[PDB]
């Protein structure tokens, strides 16, 4: 049984330039994500000697 | 053969600057989701003593 909590840090830019449109920035913000997960899994081995 | 649920609001933050006028956005996401993962394996082993 596994379960997932991560929160990523996301950050970006704004940045236009062209003939009539400039203007800069810079973003930063964190997000969250919580997961959660079962697992089933099964085995067999047979082994002469 | 394992599943995986994730439940997430993530929430980013980004500043928007233009020539005269500047604004904002923030926004997050809710959802869900089934990422199953299923498997099948086969092995083979020799030893010799």
């Amino acid at each position: 049984t596994s379960r997932t909590h991560t929160s990523e840090v996301h950050g970006n830019a704004e940045v236009h330039a062209s003939f009539f449109d400039i203007g800069g920035s810079v973003s930063a913000g964190f997000s969250n994500s919580n997961s959660s997960t079962v697992a089933i899994d099964h085995s067999l081995s047979l082994a002469g000697e």
